[PDB]
């Protein structure tokens, strides 16, 4: 069992930008989904070894997590609020690949995608 390396969450090349939607996506949208009791399972990347889950990443080739998404958020990582979306995406269709409809974790990432649209619904106008 061996974990990948966890996605980068800085890169001195990678051109970034300090937006208010970002600003919003870390302040509003990232710290309220965090503190839902269904958020826990998403806090850091997947441990495949200490979960017991040896086919993760068979499966899923590009991991994502909140934890990364809030250290890229904080590390000023983004250029805009679509790249930090498109993160937070991943994170839920890799949910919905490796598992099965109604599974725990599944019935988890779908309240929480579900918060998640309801947030970016209406952003903050880039000022
Ligand atoms: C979101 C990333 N991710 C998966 O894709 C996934 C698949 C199966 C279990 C599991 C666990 S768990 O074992 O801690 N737990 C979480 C709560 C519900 C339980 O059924 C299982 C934590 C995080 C996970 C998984």
């Amino acid at each position: 069992s061996m974990n990948p390396p966890p996605p980068e969450t800085s890169n001195p090349n990678k051109p970034k930008r300090q937006t208010n939607q970002l600003q919003y996506l870390l302040r509003v949208v990232l710290k309220t989904l965090w503190k839902h009791q269904f958020a826990w399972p998403f806090q850091q990347p997947v441990d495949a070894v200490k979960l017991n889950l040896p086919d993760y990443y068979k499966i899923i080739k590009t991991p994502m997590d909140m934890g990364t998404i809030k250290k890229r958020l904080e590390n000023n990582y983004y250029w805009n609020a679509q790249e930090c979306i498109q993160d937070f995406n991943t994170m839920f269709t890799n949910c919905y690949i490796y598992n099965k409809p109604g599974d725990d974790i599944v019935l988890m990432a779908e309240a929480l995608e579900k918060l998640f649209l309801q947030k970016i619904n209406e952003l903050p106008t880039e000022e």
